[PDB]
């Protein structure tokens, strides 16, 4: 427990064109517990060969995870993202369709992981690094080895210091895993999410936080650890037990969080400029959406591959800004960059006339302006 339905978002990176290679992207998102099976679809096939993110949650701990292939859309041919999970009576099956749209400072480095106990001698459990909401890192769990995602990943560390970590993170999981076995009378799920924010101005600002069946559990602030009230006991009892009885595991979460870790995370900033990619122009296309009833229409405007992340856009009769425009949540693309889409409800005659457009830092002032037709 307890149960949460996933969200799902299928979307394209490039306007939809009969022949023409594209990726397919699909997003799914806020559920729990993480038991999910997500497949794409090619007329009715489950597509092997696709690319996923291995698995995360949110400030809400509810899971999410990304998925996508390459494909190409025709005329004849069908794609959808089929998902199913224990809050789904049957699989849900949602299509991608050209006509709909697709279907449905700081900086931070986390260490994620995700422990599922079924019972007392079988268990799941999964691990990745995220630089920001970019995963830099996943973790083999038969060797209990890192695995670097990318060029960069090492993060000018040299490989002793890697070394020294992984060998510190096997037996820190030897040490919870033996830790949690005991403690027995039963299914449930541990998240743990642990890492630091860096800020403007170079102040480090750490965290280490757990939660338990998707509860806030307990937490880390300026060196002392915190019980989330329920109460309770069970987060009181093992802050309790960090607090004093094991100290010095704490020394080296504090080190290792406060220290390391915004090292660490701004060694993979320096390696990140190397490859990709200060700044990149969107590509922007129309298209409907789903019919918001008779007598009207749905314009969705679409606004893919642009980074950094802050965009505007808007639904426009010239200059006047439309108020029923409704923005969609900025989502992930295939290979690190960004898309958002922007919707209208409009009656049928009053459709024609109607702009979207869209201001990004990397146009260099110059928008984009699509008009829609018939
Ligand atoms: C099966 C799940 C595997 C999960 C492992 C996935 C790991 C996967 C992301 C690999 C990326 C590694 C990445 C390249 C290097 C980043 C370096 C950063 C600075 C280190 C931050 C480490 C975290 C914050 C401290 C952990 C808390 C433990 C030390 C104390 C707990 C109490 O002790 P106890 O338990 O004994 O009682
Ligand atoms: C956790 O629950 C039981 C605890 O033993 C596991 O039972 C095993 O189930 C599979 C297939 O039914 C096999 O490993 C054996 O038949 C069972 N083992 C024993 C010792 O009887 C169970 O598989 C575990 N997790 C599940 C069922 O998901
Ligand atoms: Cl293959
Ligand atoms: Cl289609
Ligand atoms: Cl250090
Ligand atoms: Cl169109
Ligand atoms: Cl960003
Ligand atoms: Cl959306």
């Amino acid at each position: 427990p307890i149960q949460r339905t996933p969200k799902i978002q299928v979307y394209s990176r490039h306007p939809a064109e009969n022949g023409k290679s594209n990726f397919l992207n699909c997003y799914v998102s806020g559920f729990h517990p993480s038991d999910i099976e997500v497949d794409l679809l090619k007329n009715g096939e489950r597509i092997e060969k696709v690319e996923h993110s291995d698995l995360s949650f949110s400030k809400d701990w509810s899971f999410y995870l990304l998925y996508y292939t390459e494909f190409t859309p025709t005329e004849k041919d069908e794609y959808a993202c089929r998902v199913n999970h224990v809050t789904l009576s049957q699989p849900k099956i949602v299509k991608w369709d050209r006509d709909m749209g697709g279907g449905g400072e700081h900086v931070s480095f986390h260490v994620i992981q995700i422990f599922s106990f079924v019972n007392q001698s079988w268990a799941r459990g999964q691990g990745s690094g995220w630089l920001d909401e970019l995963q830099t890192h996943g973790w083999d769990s038969e060797s209990g080895t890192i695995i670097f995602l990318h060029q960069w990943s090492k993060g000018q560390f040299s490989n002793e210091e890697l070394s020294d970590l992984e060998l510190l993170f096997r037996f820190y999981l030897f040490g919870l895993t033996r830790e949690i076995q005991d403690h027995a009378s039963y299914p449930f799920e541990v998240q743990v999410k642990a890492g630091c924010e860096l800020h403007s101005g170079g102040s480090p600002e750490g965290f280490f936080q757990v939660a338990f069946n998707g509860l806030d559990l307990l937490s880390f602030q300026q060196t002392t650890w915190v019980p989330s009230p329920g109460c309770g006991s069970l987060a009181q009892s093992v802050c309790h037990l960090l607090n004093h009885q094991y100290e010095g595991v704490t020394e080296t979460v504090y080190n290792l969080i406060r220290s390391t870790c915004p090292r660490f995370l701004l060694g993979l900033l320096d390696a990140g400029k190397m490859y990709v990619h200060r700044q990149v122009k969107p590509e922007a296309w129309l298209s409907s959406g789903p019919s918001p009833g008779p007598g009207r229409l749905q314009l969705v405007c679409h606004v893919s591959g642009f980074y950094p992340k802050p965009v505007w856009v808007m639904w426009m009769r010239g200059e006047q800004e439309q108020q029923g425009t409704q923005l969609g949540d900025i989502l992930p693309n295939a290979q690190g960059t960004w898309y958002l889409r922007a919707t209208l409800d409009v009656a049928d005659g009053e459709a024609a006339g109607l702009s979207c457009r869209v201001k990004h830092s990397s146009l260099e002032g110059q928008d984009i302006i699509l008009y829609w037709h018939h």
